[PDB]
């Protein structure tokens, strides 16, 4: 209805394949999206969301692959974000 993702997004960088149960597949094109308003999802207390480079694992889900796991900060690529920084 709104017209807009429900939490931010990050897109995919290169394949990168899981070595760990905890982790998931990882492909091209392969959009993740996490919360909307709480970031407490992975106890963080920045508000910065937008420099995957500095944090460290994020926590998402790929609706293109219904799955669901934790991804490295450095292999995906901060797109799109709620209005929730301005």
């Amino acid at each position: 209805g709104s017209m807009s993702a429900e939490g931010y997004q990050y897109r995919a960088l290169y394949d990168y394949k899981k070595e760990r149960e905890e982790d998931i597949d990882l492909h091209l094109g392969d959009i993740l999206t996490v919360n909307k308003g709480s970031l407490v999802a992975l106890g963080f207390s920045d508000g910065q969301e937008a420099k995957p480079e500095e944090i460290g694992w994020l926590n998402g889900y790929n609706e293109t692959t219904g799955e669901r796991g934790d991804f490295p900060g450095t292999y995906v690529e901060y797109i799109g974000r709620k209005k929730i920084s301005p």
